[PDB]
């Protein structure tokens, strides 16, 4: 497909719900060779299986938490790939206090700091790590929500995350596009994941999304998997540093202002 | 390809250089199957050879100005087609001196009007008219410009314009999507196309693009082109309501402050 | 107070539920001196009565469809003020059926016409008109609705032309700027006022709002009115091409996503 | 004037240049009662006196790295003032290297740490801190800047803690308007200060503004304190979860696009 010849690097792949699920899948299916990465050595053995149902044997942990594993990721990736076409992040946390009830109560300077080091940071930590062996039309892609945009229940922290996630995603743009790779994100809509459980009121935010999206339906990682591949491929080679909305649309309206019908 | 018996009808295509001939040659490579409007008699014998280097015998006049046109393409096409699946509008207008030097200067009544008629009115009255023979998983391209979310030097009553018609992509996606049609627009950077001669400081704007922009570098008609396929087909199908730009990035950033380097 | 000396033309003062109402009342309170517009002669009564229980007797007749009234209604004025430092664009219009149920039903080009005629075009004309008159730090105010941004029920054909208001405010702030007119609009909360009854669903809206905008309540002709006031004011000289939203923060949420608690 | 009985506190008052110099002077005009905060007893001297020249002697420390000095200080303030009506937040930092040159280079794990954790934690923290002596009509206020919305040269780091700032206000708006408290911003244009001395190329974001915004000019401490009190009183009482542009409408055009005239 639109993707042949194209390496790629995936991270976040938890389980058959997961968005980077999704996103391999329909990469996979372009014709894009692929590599994933892995958080624990408890998790190898899943993830191991994961990869050879998309015909890699390439994967390589990766807590973002920590430096050493970032640099080493790379260096192990480079004694397989001479150099890496595109790299997806689809990865997060937050402490379980800072996504549930009131913004204020569970906010602390370590959940503050947590939220924001996982989901923001390690992003274009990532793409410096990478950059080295990123080619020149390279494509990097990252996930976020609408609740970086506005405020959504329960959300709290992350949408602060989210916000500088995305623009992590302009600067990005900046300050790889001479080189010429590209930098964006989408913005999905809910899907039930495991990190969704995180979220108290998921289930809610699932059924409004339902009743007053545009589209009045759910997306699914097949969805946000197919404008991933998008992205990443050289389609999308007049697009950086955008934020694109998979969600049915629900971003753009106001909805659920029926009254008790 | 991705839009394999897709059945596409496209506004627009008035020379090689058009925006809608590059989403034409991107769609027609992905498989769909291509339609054609023209404005007035005499530009009959240029879009009929347009559309037969597309492989295709289907045009069709129709100045949007005018409310028969409109109700009579959807019924020649209807005779054509037994269903539509994509629409693209990429059309426009604004008297000369609307769209040069000052925004106060050129602005009349009428002016307002024309400019407004022609470049946001007939979208959604090409959707309504359409909308019969529309398929439930139709999709509706039309091409929007920077100059609609921010003010650009010589863009005055267009941006006007491209402020509604962006808002209208909105309530068409509320409006169509029970259904199931999508509805989505292409925030297109610069390009030198034929409407872009109204634009005195077009080249200037196209310099500062190429300048600035994250990817240092003006995008193309096949850029615009393939992210066009690319929302009227099924990989874009969680996807409406949206306003994309393909402007290498231009949008996201805020350029030029090097100050006589 | 902080409008002393300052000379302000209202428009669309039709009650003293009106919205221009309020934004009267904050500026007289602030030491302004009032002028007013009408709709016809049969309304003359009504509105010499508000100018004088605001200390003034300058009514001019302006039906902004019309523009012999637009530049009668400046010349008009001249001969009683040497120079304008306020004007209130506080009017708007939409055909019945171009705000009630489906947005595409109710579409038809002279209903897309008559609303952008009036509710968008008329601001900068009203600028352009008074401009002649209109003092260095003079400052020009609209009033908007988060209709312009996103999708809302009903609202409809008027989203569109909110915003090209909108965006007529951003070019309207350039093209004045070097003069130092600044430009500006509130967006304002849903407010029970006569314009209020064409849009069914008003309640549910309003209900709505006051149940999840983050201050848990609507806003009044008063709020809205002191921060016409502020941005009429040269405390607000740093301030141009804004649209200033006055809605309890309702914009910045995604709100009732609480199920059938 | 419009503050009268307003009891506010006011950080980040560092010289007789600082954007919270203005914002206090703005404040006293209008009749509040003022109380200030400053970073290490060496600047004790300096801050009493600037307390003096506005008629307070209430001085209190508070690094907000520190969780003692935060807690500290709202225990000492309530030994003096019952409750608090305002909060004024105008602080942050990034190391040099943070905000220089290119992103990525001066990207590191604890340059990303200090930049949110100084310049975007620490309002939503002094909120909670604050919260038990804040009365039912107080207002908080944070300073932010258009590096947040869109990529500006040599912002970097700082652009992403500011959007995550920015969401703050949102999450903050929505945790504490149902006591009535609000929560806002200025997206304040660039001033020479002390902090804007870490911005190489400062003064050519300063010559392009002045060139290039709708008003032709620089905006002044005095006018964002304008602002500062506007949202700080009760005229502003309409308004939260805000992002108000206080930059002579820079963020609303696309400029300089001239080439070499
Ligand atoms: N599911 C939704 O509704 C939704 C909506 C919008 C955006 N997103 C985002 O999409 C991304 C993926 O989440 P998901 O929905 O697929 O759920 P998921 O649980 O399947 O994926 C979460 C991933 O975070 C990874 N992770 C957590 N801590 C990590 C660390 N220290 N180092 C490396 N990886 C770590 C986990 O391993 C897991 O793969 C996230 O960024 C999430 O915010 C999710
Ligand atoms: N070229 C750019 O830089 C640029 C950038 C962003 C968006 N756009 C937009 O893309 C669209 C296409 O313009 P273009 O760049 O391809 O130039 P173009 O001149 O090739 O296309 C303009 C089209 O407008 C059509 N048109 C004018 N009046 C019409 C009427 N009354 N009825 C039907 N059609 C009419 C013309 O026939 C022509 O096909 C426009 O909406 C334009 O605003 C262009
Ligand atoms: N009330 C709300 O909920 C709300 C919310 C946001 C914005 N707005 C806007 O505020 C403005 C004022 O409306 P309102 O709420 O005060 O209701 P309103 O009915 O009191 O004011 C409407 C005004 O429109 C004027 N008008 C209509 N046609 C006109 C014409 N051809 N020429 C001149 N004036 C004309 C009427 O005379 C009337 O004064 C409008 O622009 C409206 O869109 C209202
Ligand atoms: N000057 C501009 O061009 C501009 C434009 C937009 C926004 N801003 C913002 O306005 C705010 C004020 O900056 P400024 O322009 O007045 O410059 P400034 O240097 O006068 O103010 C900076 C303040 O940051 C404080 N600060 C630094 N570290 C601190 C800590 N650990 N604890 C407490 N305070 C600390 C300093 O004490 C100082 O008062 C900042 O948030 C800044 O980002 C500035
Ligand atoms: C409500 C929509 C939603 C957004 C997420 O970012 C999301 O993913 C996370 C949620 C909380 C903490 C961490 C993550 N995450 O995987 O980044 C799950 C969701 F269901
Ligand atoms: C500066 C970028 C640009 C935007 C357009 O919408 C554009 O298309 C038009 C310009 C003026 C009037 C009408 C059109 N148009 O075809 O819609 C051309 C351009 F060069
Ligand atoms: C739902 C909020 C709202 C917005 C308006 O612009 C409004 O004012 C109008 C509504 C329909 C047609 C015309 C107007 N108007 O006075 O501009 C009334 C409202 F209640
Ligand atoms: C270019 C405009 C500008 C923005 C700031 O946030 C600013 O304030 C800072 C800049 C760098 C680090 C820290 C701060 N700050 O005081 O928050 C100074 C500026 F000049």
């Amino acid at each position: 497909g639109f993707l042949d010849g194209k390496r790629i690097l995936l991270t976040g792949l938890l389980s058959n719900r997961s968005i980077a699920y999704g996103i391999a899948k329909a990469c996979k299916r372009e014709g894009a060779e692929l590599a994933f990465t892995y958080v624990g050595d408890r998790f190898k053995d899943r993830i191991t299986e994961f990869a050879a149902e998309f015909g890699s044997e390439l994967v390589f942990p990766c807590d973002v938490a920590d430096d050493a594993q970032i640099d080493a990721l790379f260096a192990s990736l480079k004694t397989h790939w001479d150099s890496l076409d595109g790299l997806v992040h689809s990865i997060g946390f937050a402490p379980r206090e800072a996504i549930a009830g009131d913004f204020l109560d569970g906010l602390t300077r370590e959940n503050f700091r947590i939220a924001h080091d996982i989901s923001a940071y390690s992003f274009p930590a990532l793409a410096k790590a990478a950059l080295p062996m990123l080619s020149d039309d390279a494509s990097l892609l990252t996930l976020s929500y609408l609740g970086a945009e506005r405020a959504i229940p329960n959300y709290n922290t992350m949408g602060l995350a989210k916000a500088a996630l995305e623009a992590s995603v302009r600067y990005l743009a900046v300050s790889l596009g001479a080189k010429g790779v590209r930098v964006n994100a989408i913005s999905a809509g809910p899907i039930k994941t495991l990190a969704a459980s995180g979220i108290k009121s998921f289930g809610k935010i699932l059924d409004f999304v339902e009743s007053n999206s545009p589209l009045k339906r759910n997306v699914t990682i097949e969805q946000v998997g197919n404008a991933g591949a998008f992205l990443l491929s050289d389609l999308a080679s007049g697009v950086t540093a955008e934020v694109m909305h998979v969600d049915s649309g629900f971003n753009a309206v106001v909805g659920g202002m029926a009254g008790l019908e």
